[PDB]
């Protein structure tokens, strides 16, 4: 359910034959060298390797140093760069990376204008905003992508685009 | 596999008639005697003997005390000096030669694929890649070969190789 999945990392690519708990020292070492940890002590309890195909699991003693170790995506170990994820069925709340699209224009339907968002990725929201008698847009919509990581880069590629006589303004919408 | 030959050693230069036991009760003395062992017990598990060509190899149970035993190259057995040294399939970086195998027909089972990759000889290790849902395979594999020096000759006639739909991008896994 919603808070579910929320102590736990998959970690991808790790090094042929490694054991568990040799990663788990190679964690709770970098969560300490690299001052991610929240209280004295090892942050992660537990790794379970599936060796057959390559990928552990991470489980880590609070919700926020869980968070915290994302920034490790990519971290090299004994020759591997680690591939850092949430797991699958971990999810924000609903609306935690909402983006507002201003100065879109005015005639392009919903979807003519979820054609240049879906570009980064596939929606999980999405409205474009019209005047509810005559049906017509006002010019900016609200979205959200299913894959969080990509809203950033939505943002990076869209905001202050040249659209017709304006920018286009694409930010977080709180 | 990649580790079975990270547990054996090359003995050199035996004594005419020696005997299995014989051997196995000299290293694992040695092994006892120098404080190399990680475990109670003994690190060899057996040893065989080719009387014809004066060699054996030496099974050991555990990859950190095969590597211990290197430092015995030249030890003394019945007067003479023994040499010691990897076998020559042994992997210094192992799952080097793993390899990865894209764009696969999503129809292709287990067996499927396998009978494309044993054409070049018998693998060690396989595996494709299915969704844990509905068991439906993800279009990509892994493997490694028995015999390493057959990868590079896998990826020669496989990397590219149009399959109906697809085109195959085989490629060390790296």
């Amino acid at each position: 359910g919603p808070l579910g999945s929320a102590r736990r990392l998959y970690v991808g690519n790790i090094p042929f034959g490694i054991t568990e708990e040799a990663m788990m020292d190679f964690f709770n070492a970098q969560m300490r060298l690299g001052g991610l940890t929240q209280a004295p002590g090892n942050p992660v309890l537990a790794v379970q390797i599936n060796q057959d195909k390559n990928f552990a699991f991470l489980e880590f003693r609070s919700v926020d140093e869980t968070t915290q170790a994302m920034a490790f995506d990519g971290i090299i170990f004994q020759g591997q760069s680690l591939k850092i994820r949430r797991p699958h069925d971990y999810q924000p709340l609903p609306g935690a990376h909402k983006l507002f699209i201003g100065g879109l224009p005015n005639y392009l339907n919903d979807d003519q204008v979820k054609e240049l968002l879906t570009s980064f990725g596939p929606l999980k929201a999405f409205n474009l905003v019209k005047d509810s008698a005559t049906g017509l847009s006002k010019g900016y919509a609200f979205c959200e992508y299913v894959d969080i990581n990509v809203t950033d880069q939505a943002i990076a590629g869209l905001n202050g685009m040249q659209l017709g006589d304006k920018k286009l303004l694409v930010q977080r919408a709180s």
